[PDB]
């Protein structure tokens, strides 16, 4: 691979995670640990687009990172995820969104994309990385006899290409979401996956921008495991170097140089679960190895944090049209506000369990 999108470039930290790190650690009673918290503002996380109101976010945090390169002669990198699909989170309840098919979901999507598209226009001068629409393209390879995704593929298809093709009009380097090691990496859906990626780049003109694909986003697997968790009995994909070793040569014969980033923002504690399947707020999770482009693989740009640890991933509430009983596993942390939320005492375990140590 030629263009890795991290060389040369400084990463810009989120305000956003920075004001909930901030807010959160000066409630942690012990010090040492409360400084650690703090400490987890400076490392570079991903920034949820995952509404409408967040675009104008977007737009300070391009025009603070074109600030912060002048003044410190560096060329400045903004990391954000296109999360806001109609009909979005198909196979689930947890983070339904804003949009739907049925209430001019296409349009509103096509207009999100628009005016974001619009913000990044008028900084050229800062790179940006996205991640691109969690969990869609996977549940298109294993969910279609779910009806809500079935009748959700044509819009989820004809959205993300519409992402793809526009921001690359703008230069956006771009991972699409490919779901993890437990999701795709099952050997028999690996040429499936495969296909449905290749497709999805033919069809956005095979352009440079996109870089390849974003696995793990919001899971817990590990990127190299040092023994398989007993979730994975079954897959010899058992953690995420095994799945992108696998899936990747599939992509490079269809003449895509694909390469990888893995999300680890919450890997830090393994074999937490009862299933593989359980990711709802999962009881005892730390901070896992810190982004860094030194991976170890030949396939992967960057070990990344996508998912902000201590943002909520649903609600524990059974009377909330978003309730998942997922979200009320014994192995996911009990009670538990809306998804997106901030869940003080989730972040206070990632931070104190977290590996390597903060
Ligand atoms: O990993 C986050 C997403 O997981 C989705 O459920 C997957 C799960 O990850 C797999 O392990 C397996 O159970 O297949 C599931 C799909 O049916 C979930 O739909 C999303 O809400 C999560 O963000």
């Amino acid at each position: 691979s030629a263009n890795n999108p991290w060389t040369g470039f400084q990463i810009f930290l989120s305000p956003y995670y920075a004001n909930e790190v901030a807010a959160a650690a000066k409630q942690i009673t012990d010090p040492t640990l409360s400084s650690k918290a703090a400490s987890v503002a400076n490392i570079p996380t991903f920034t949820w687009l995952d509404s409408v109101a967040k675009i104008p976010d977007l737009g300070t945090y391009l025009a603070s990172a074109s600030a912060l390169g002048k003044s410190t002669g560096t060329k400045q990198l903004v990391q954000i995820v296109i999360y806001d699909l109609p009909d979005r989170d198909c196979a689930a309840k947890a983070s339904n969104g804003e949009f739907s098919i049925a209430n001019n979901g296409q349009a509103n999507y096509e207009n999100y994309i628009d005016q974001i598209v619009a913000q990044i226009q008028q900084f050229p001068d800062v790179r940006v990385v996205a991640v691109i629409e969690p969990d869609s393209l996977a549940n298109l390879v294993t969910n279609l006899n779910v009806q809500k995704c079935a009748n959700a593929k044509t819009t989820y298809l004809a959205c993300v290409n519409y992402a793809l093709t526009n921001l690359a009009k703008v230069g956006v380097y771009m991972y699409m979401d490919a779901g993890h090691a437990g999701w795709l990496g099952w050997p028999a859906n690996l040429s499936p996956a495969a296909q449905l990626f290749t497709q999805v780049w033919q069809n956005a003109g095979k352009s440079p921008f996109i870089k390849g694909l974003a696995t793990n986003v919001a899971n817990y697997n590990a990127l190299q495991a040092a023994s398989p968790d007993p979730i994975t009995q079954g897959n010899p994909n058992y953690d995420e170097i095994h799945y992108i070793n696998a899936l990747a040569p599939l992509l490079q014969q269809a003449g895509w140089d694909a390469t990888f980033i893995v999300d680890q923002g919450r890997s830090g504690v393994q074999n937490i679960r009862q299933q593989w399947g359980d990711w709802c707020n999962i009881k005892g999770a730390g901070f896992g190895t810190r982004p860094t482009t030194n991976t170890g693989s030949q396939f992967i740009d960057s070990i990344v944090w996508v998912k902000p640890g201590g943002e909520c991933d649903g609600t524990s509430n059974s009377s909330s049209p978003r309730y998942d009983s997922t979200c009320s596993l014994p192995d996911a942390a009990q009670p538990a506000p809306e998804a997106g939320t901030w869940f003080q005492a989730y972040f206070q375990t990632l931070v104190s369990a977290a590996n390597p140590p903060l």
